[PDB]
DNA sequence: CATTAGA
DNA sequence: TCTAATG
């Protein structure tokens, strides 16, 4: 946790590289498995070769532990750092929707920076336009102060459209958070449950319903359970408009909310060690459900949810707040 | 780990 | 269809 730092830290450095700017998905899984480990183990790494002893430590990690643990660097780090040409991949793949097979791509082509972007705006799809064209919106934080005010809108609208819908603002947000990055809202409705062969429309007509007010001004990909936009708050009286920010809508068979929901609200730690505690309690929880478990191994059986609480009874557990679902 | 775009 | 990119 610090006294392997420095060595998963340069480590995990060297795989995201790999991985990013060659297409070494193993050398990438080298580092990671390694970086795992060495994070693991309980003492200060001495030299390679006590590293070497470990799982997943080869010579040429070795290798770099100890140029690192000798001088402060890594040349190859160092080169990396500089190398225009990996640094501009780096950079491309902020932008919403361009991953690395384009971040690549577009370089060979020669589109390094963000005005190369625009000056061939053509050669990028509707996402990654999307993605350019709020740049500077996407990357900055979403004060809680406007999270509320957010909220308070799409649970204006979702009810309004039907008052039988059910939608849980999950995430940090949901668990008090300051700020948040995007708003994500879990959705649902009881006409709309496992088997109950859809209902698009479900989805659909609230979507039209926040572009209709002016909420959601764009659409990233919106398909017939997953919507993936932008929403922006009514710039008011103006002096003072709203971010563009990132909004994700999904629909949830009823069946499924409160595992969904449990699950989406995290934290990431507090849901293993939900998860953990569910296993000892005789069950499994996962995204969706909560089945007994059965000796032979394995076991089925979903077991019946209709709120937060279900899931914590079930499992035997208090029921924790998602303000302290920290961990 | 599953859902959408796109080509 | 596969392959990408997001969560
Ligand atoms: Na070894
Ligand atoms: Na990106």
């Amino acid at each position: 946790e610090t006294l392997n730092g420095g060595i998963t830290d340069m480590l995990t450095e060297l795989a995201n590289f790999e991985k990013n700017v060659s297409q070494a998905i193993h050398k990438y899984n080298a580092y990671r498995k390694a970086a795992s480990v060495i994070a693991k183990y309980p003492h200060k790494i001495k030299s390679g070769a006590e590293a070497k002893k470990l799982p997943g430590v080869g010579t040429k990690i070795a290798e770099k532990i100890d140029e690192f643990l000798a001088t402060g660097k890594l040349r190859k780090l160092e080169k990396i750092r500089q190398d225009d040409t990996s640094s501009s991949i780096n950079f491309l793949t902020r932008v919403s929707g361009i991953g690395p097979s384009a971040a690549r791509k577009f370089v060979d082509e020669g589109i390094k920076t963000l005005e190369d972007l625009r000056k061939n705006e053509d050669k990028l799809n509707h996402h990654q336009r999307i993605g350019l064209k709020y740049f500077g919106d996407f990357e900055k934080r979403i004060p809680r102060e406007e999270m509320l005010q957010m909220q308070d809108i799409v649970l204006n609208e979702v009810k309004k459209v039907d008052s039988e819908y059910i939608a849980t603002v999950c995430g940090s947000f949901r668990r008090g958070a300051e700020s948040s990055g995007d708003m994500d809202v879990l959705l649902t409705h009881p006409s709309f449950t496992s088997e109950s062969t859809k209902q698009p429309k479900l989805l659909h007509q609230v979507v039209e319903q926040l572009q209709k007010v002016h909420f959601i001004t764009d659409t990233l990909s919106k398909g017939e359970t997953k919507f993936m936009g932008v929403c922006q708050l009514p710039s008011k009286n103006d002096e003072k408009e709203y971010p563009h920010r990132r909004i994700d809508i999904r629909l949830i068979p009823k069946d499924q909310y409160y595992c969904g929901v449990l699950y989406f609200t995290g934290s990431d730690i507090f849901n293993k060690n939900m998860r953990a505690h569910a296993l000892e309690k005789g069950f499994t929880i996962n995204e969706y459900t909560i089945r007994p478990l059965g000796v032979t191994g394995v076991a089925g059986e979903p077991l019946p949810v209709d709120s937060e609480k279900d899931i914590f009874d079930y499992i035997q557990w208090k029921y924790r707040e998602p303000k302290d679902r920290s961990e």
